[PDB]
């Protein structure tokens, strides 16, 4: 109605806010440890891919969030 | 395919890193800036929503995170 609007609304800024500086260079730091908790097996084509979507990673999940899902689960929508 | 199940493996540990203590109070700390970006006549029912559901947007907005819905986006999966 309403509380779905501002529910929906602020959800979008949350995203928003988190889908910064501080966000990404924290996960580029992690990156290394992530990898190393994998088999053995796996280490390289995990490499492998942090060494080519690792950067883009955040702005794609940030990106699939939906704000009226995240409201439903709060019951506001 | 080992591809699809790293990618996977590496959503899941972005979306648990990114749940933590700096990233709870940089969103707590916003909120008034947020309701502010909105009409006047929304302020109170903002506030409402605010101190009822401000604390538990983050782990819900996580939870709702698809691994494999990533991964398809980076054509790893499926």
């Amino acid at each position: 109605d309403v509380y779905c609007e501002v529910c929906e609304f602020l959800v979008k800024e949350v995203t928003k806010l988190i889908d910064n500086n501080k966000t990404e260079k924290e996960i580029l730091d992690a990156f290394d440890k992530m990898c190393s908790k994998l088999p053995k097996s796996l280490s390289e084509e995990c490499q492998e891919v942090v060494d080519t979507y690792g950067s883009s990673i955040l702005s794609i999940l940030l990106e699939e969030v939906s704000p009226e899902l995240v409201c439903s689960m709060l019951h506001l929508c």
